[PDB]
This record gives C-alpha cells, sequence and structure tokens, in this order.
C-alpha cells in the first residue's frame, strides 16, 4: 500500500523497490527516476520497501535530485583519480551549495593539468552510462574492503562511526567503490552537466595542524543550460575581486617582508594620485590648510592623548637614545601640536588642518586582506578646531562637501547615521546634549534623514556616519564627522573667548573617503576594473604599426602628457593586433593607432575601449574630446 503525492494508492505484493514502483507507472517515469522519498526519508532507487508508506519520486527537476547528482559527481572524482593517481587516498567528498568537492591526500599537489586530466577522465567515465550498484555491506567487510584498497583515511572515518552502525552503504562504480549515506544516482546518464572548477587546499579533520589535502571543487546541474548560467556568475564574480584585478592590471602587490603594507606599482600609484590630487582640491576648497606631521612620536604623547589603552597593543614601538616612541596610528595629536604653536582668539576659529597622513597599526596578521584591511593606511584625514557654538555650521559645510565627493565618484545611494552617547563616556551630559543636538540641527538644515544609533558613539563625542552602496548593492562606511571635546583638553589646545577666558576648542575629526587603500579597493570592485576615463591609470596608449611612425608616436605621447593626460607609448617590435588585444584586456579607454596615413596627414586613428571606431581625427580634436568628458 504505497501512497503517492496526488493522494492515491498503488498496491504491491512482495516488497518492492522504488524503481519498480516507477516502472509500474511507466518506462518514462522509470527513466527519469533518480531516487525516492519514503515518508520524507531520501533513499536510493534500488532500496526496497517492505512495509506500506507514502512515496515520492525524485527526478532531475528536484533540488534534491540535483543534490544527489552532485553527490555522485563527487564519487566520479574518486573513480577517475584512483585510475589516474592510484596511490592517493580518498578522504571526504561532500555536497555544497551549487556543487561538491573531494578532499584527497596526495604527496605532491595537484596542478591545473591534473584537473584537466581528471575532468576529462570523469567525462569519459560518465559517458559509459554504467549503473551505480549499491550494496549494503557489514562493517567488518567494509573495513576489509578499504584496507585492501589502501584507503587509510576511509578506515579512520569508519573507526569514528559508533557501534550502532553495523552496516554501511557501499556504492560500486565499475571497479571503483566509495561509501556514504547517499543516495546516489542509479546510473551515470544523469551526470552529463558537470565541470571541475578550482583546486585548492584542505586539511584532515579541517584542523590546520594535520596533513594538508588537495580539494577538488566541481559543480553539477540538471542540464548544460543551468551549468553555463552558473559559469557566467562565477566569471562575473571574479570580475570584482580587487586582488585578482590588482594582479591582472599590475596595480600593487603585498609580500611577507611587510605584512599588510602595500607596494603600489606605477599603474596603481597613478590611480592613487588621481584620487589624492582630487581630495587635495577638496581640502583647498573646504578651507583646510594641508599639513604634514612626523610619524614617530614620543610614547609620552600617546599616554597623554586619552587613547593609550585602545592603542597600547596596536602600535609599532621603536626606540632611540633610550627614548621610547610609537609609529603614529592617527594624525590628531600631531595636528594639535601645530595648533598649539600659535596663540588663537575666538576671532581666529575655525582653524582646519588636513593631512594625507601615513599611519600604521599593528593589526593581527591573520585578519589582513588585500588593500581592504591593512596595517599601513592613509586617510583624507582632517581636524577642525572651533567653538562649540560653531559645530553646527561646520558640520553642515562638511556634509555638503562630502556629498559632492560621493556624487563625483558616482555613489548616488547614501545612508546617514548618528552614533550617540555610549555607556562608558566622558564629558558632561549637558555637553553631550549640545554636541548631539548640533549634529541633528545640521542634518535637518540640509534636509536629510538619518538613522540614530543609541550607545554607538565614541567615548569622547558623537559622530555622523556616511554609508554608501556600490554597484552591486553592498554597503561601505566612507565618511566620518566625529565630535571630540576630550582630546583638546588632554593635549593643551586652547583659545581665548569673548571675555579673555582661556577655553579649550572643540575638535572635529573628519574624513570623506576614509583609508585611501580601502577606497581604492572599493573603487576597483565597484567599477569591475573598468574605470571611467578621468580615473583610469593609463588613459591612452599611442601605438605604431611600423618603425617609421615610432618618432611621430613619441611626439604624440609627449603632447598629450603635457596636456596632463596619462599616456603611454607602445613602441615594441610586436604585432599590432597583439598590441590591440593586450591593451584592450587592460581596459584602456583610448588606443591611438599610427601608421603611414596618420603620420602624413597629421591625424590619429582612435579606437575606444568599448570597440567603437572613431576613425581618423586630428590630435587637437582628440584632446577636445577628452576635456569634454572631464578626463
Ligand atoms: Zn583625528
Amino acid at each position: 500500500n504505497i501512497t503517492l503525492p496526488d493522494g492515491s494508492r498503488r498496491e504491491f505484493e512482495n516488497p518492492v523497490s522504488v524503481m519498480e514502483v516507477a516502472q509500474s507507472i511507466g518506462a518514462g517515469l522509470a527513466k527519469a527516476t533518480i531516487a525516492g522519498a519514503v515518508d520524507g526519508v531520501l533513499v536510493d532507487a534500488s532500496d526496497v520497501i517492505d512495509h506500506d508508506a507514502s512515496l515520492r519520486i525524485i527526478t532531475a527537476k528536484d533540488e534534491e535530485g540535483v543534490e544527489i547528482i552532485r553527490h555522485s559527481c563527487a564519487h566520479l572524482v574518486g573513480h577517475a583519480v584512483k585510475q589516474l593517481y592510484p596511490d592517493v587516498k580518498m578522504v571526504i567528498g561532500p555536497v555544497i551549495a551549487e556543487g561538491f568537492y573531494y578532499d584527497i591526500y596526495s604527496e605532491r599537489p595537484f596542478t591545473p593539468d591534473d584537473m584537466a586530466a581528471i575532468e576529462k577522465r570523469m567525462g569519459e567515465l560518465i559517458a559509459q552510462d554504467y549503473d551505480v550498484i549499491k550494496k549494503m555491506t557489514p562493517r567488518a567487510e567494509v573495513i576489509e574492503i578499504f584496507k585492501a584498497r589502501g584507503e587509510d583515511y576511509k578506515l579512520r572515518l569508519i573507526e569514528d562511526m559508533s557501534e550502532d552502525i553495523q552496516a554501511m552503504g557501499m556504492y560500486y562504480h565499475q571497479e571503483y567503490v566509495d561509501m556514504c549515506r547517499g543516495p546516489h544516482v542509479p546510473n551515470t546518464r544523469f551526470l552529463k552537466a558537470f565541470k571541475l572548477t578550482r583546486i585548492s587546499g584542505a586539511y584532515w579533520r579541517g584542523d590546520a595542524q594535520n596533513e594538508q589535502l588537495q580539494r577538488i571543487y566541481g559543480t553539477a546541474w540538471a542540464d548544460k543550460k543551468q551549468l553555463e548560467a552558473y559559469i557566467k556568475r562565477i566569471e562575473e564574480a571574479e570580475m570584482r575581486d580587487h586582488r585578482r584585478i590588482g594582479k591582472q592590471q599590475d596595480l600593487f602587490h603585498l609580500q611577507e617582508e611587510a605584512p599588510g603594507l602595500v607596494f603600489w606599482h606605477p599603474k596603481g600609484w597613478a590611480l592613487w594620485q588621481v584620487v589624492e590630487q582630487y581630495m587635495r582640491k577638496v581640502y583647498r576648497n573646504s578651507g583646510y590648510g594641508e599639513v604634514r606631521c612626523p610619524q614617530i612620536l614620543d610614547v609620552s604623547l600617546w599616554k597623554k592623548s586619552g587613547h593609550w589603552d585602545n592603542y597600547q597593543d596596536n602600535m609599532f614601538f621603536t626606540e632611540s637614545e633610550k627614548r621610547t616612541y610609537a609609529v603614529k596610528p592617527m594624525n590628531c595629536p600631531g595636528h594639535i601640536q601645530v595648533f598649539n604653536q600659535g596663540l588663537h582668539s575666538y576671532r581666529d576659529l575655525p582653524i582646519r588642518y588636513g593631512e594625507f597622513g601615513s599611519c600604521h597599526r599593528n593589526e593581527p596578521s591573520g585578519a589582513l586582506h588585500g588593500i581592504l584591511r591593512v596595517r599601513g593606511f592613509t586617510q583624507d584625514d582632517g581636524h577642525v578646531f572651533c567653538t562649540e557654538n560653531q559645530i553646527e555650521s561646520e558640520v553642515t559645510a562638511f556634509h555638503q562637501q562630502a556629498l559632492a565627493v560621493y556624487q563625483h565618484f558616482g555613489f548616488d545611494e547614501i545612508q546617514i547615521k548618528i552614533a550617540l552617547r555610549p555607556e562608558s563616556r566622558l564629558g558632561d551630559d549637558a555637553t553631550w546634549d549640545k554636541a548631539e543636538g548640533a549634529l541633528r540641527s545640521a542634518l535637518t538644515a540640509c534636509g536629510v534623514e538619518w538613522q540614530e544609533l543609541p550607545g554607538e558613539g565614541a567615548f569622547y563625542g558623537p559622530k555622523i556616519e556616511y554609508h554608501l552602496k556600490d554597484a552591486i548593492g553592498r554597503t561601505w562606511q566612507l565618511g566620518t564627522m566625529q565630535v571630540d571635546f576630550m582630546m583638546p583638553g588632554r593635549l593643551g589646545a586652547e583659545y581665548v573667548d569673548e571675555n579673555s577666558q582661556k577655553k579649550h576648542p572643540v575638535m572635529l575629526h573628519r574624513a570623506i573617503v576614509g583609508s585611501m587603500e580601502r577606497f581604492l579597493g572599493i573603487l576597483i570592485e565597484h567599477h569591475a576594473g573598468q574605470f571611467p576615463a578621468w580615473l583610469a591609470p593609463t588613459q591612452v596608449v599611442v601605438a605604431n604599426i611600423t618603425d617609421a611612425q615610432a618618432d611621430y608616436v613619441s611626439g604624440v605621447t609627449k603632447t598629450l602628457a603635457e596636456q596632463g593626460f596619462r599616456v603611454s607609448s607602445d613602441l615594441r617590435n610586436e604585432k599590432i593586433g597583439y598590441k590591440i588585444r593586450e591593451h584592450t584586456l587592460q581596459r584602456v579607454p583610448y588606443l591611438l593607432v599610427i601608421g603611414d596615413r596618420e603620420k602624413e596627414n597629421g591625424a590619429v586613428a582612435v579606437r575606444t575601449r568599448s570597440g567603437e571606431d572613431l576613425g581618423s581625427m586630428s590630435l587637437q580634436a582628440f584632446i577636445e574630446r577628452l576635456h569634454a568628458e572631464g578626463a
């Protein structure tokens, strides 16, 4: 008495297998049967039902059928490697979201050539259309089987299962055999649309102190259509890994002699310079005097700063002539030293200093990542010294300045937050009243909404946070406007007010883009390595078909460089189409080709990064096109 999803029953005398119920309905359903779900329990198609229960046929159309497909593709990895590399040991071959992997102990690592040979050999094996034969085997026999095959890791997995398990499913793939809970496909004809993807590193028991393993990743789907959809996603996703883009475009690299510290190559530093020189104008137009302050400061200054407990274990320390110093992790006390040089009146405030300050923090090395998490960072840092009456106006100006910068970089989606007084805080409640209300009045005057964050502010004042979404919808905090009414008092900053009363000024720490290393990492992934013209490291490449045009090319290159454009000449003894394909892959916005005709007419043939042929053109008309698009 076997019940089906439609609520009906089919009678069966003598215990019947899942497949046999399928064949009873028809050859067609049988041909489509991958496995069955007896009372919600997934079982192999060859398993018999002896009692009566409710059945549900699982086919390739079910997410459960795709999973079983993925499980059996793992088994095929072992089948192929045991023929190719008979001395390696199979460990585990489980299913994951959208694929599978098999961890394998191999004395030597696996190369891409290994993958290719393995996938090919798998494809050969799947093409035989052989049945997977499940045999429920006693535990002693299973041990005897794997011991004869030299699979020492399978035997350790067997010695893990409790004594409650006295038999286990053995799945035979011709001469290969593997064990698992399953189920698995009844036949390899369901394994058509698979592919191996990456090869990587794993560990026995997932513990880093045991032997390392080769991890063979793969994916599998019901049809090649869905397989290719998955491949496009994987390609489009690697298209936004800044580490991969940094390597492919020769922008930067890190190495163990300086962990978390970036080596900017010429093209990467060109990108940096575009941003820093634009933010330097922001300093200029916002009323900041840019400064530069020492990086190595007496430990005594950091102990007075109010930040000693946060940074005492997060700074590089160094010694000279029996004095102890720290490499600076922040610019603010240096900026207070500048402010302290002169006598200031209330008349003189606000005074604003900006600095692209090279800072270091002794961050844990295991948490470092590309240029997004570093030990050495430069921010578009700045500090405003003002009276507390002026906080609001200063914050409205900064708000307007920050949005224009976000607008300039094509970040249109913003979210603004205010962090409020934390539990462990300093200063009068009345002073936190004035500072918090000043941040609220400022954002109101600018007609913006904001989310409030109870308890999330620094101990020395509230702050406004500027969060931006990038082209794939993920959120980053870029800007900060942090009120500080504590460090100025700690470090002797003061002015004279309306009646000769010496008072400490309020200090505002602020940044618009934050860490430049981080911001460049966000920009690289945001634009998917295809930078706008004003931002590309190499904007124009002037090439030459022949050696005759070489001198004319150099003349063109130096004219554009005098015009302030980032230009590079390609004068190599190389095929010109090869140069075209190579510079196109670098995503260079413009590629001027010079031949006999262009040198004689005084023109330049322009081909854009998209592939639009602009034809021939005067050199002056190309310069005009660049200034129009704000390059
Ligand atoms: Zn600061």
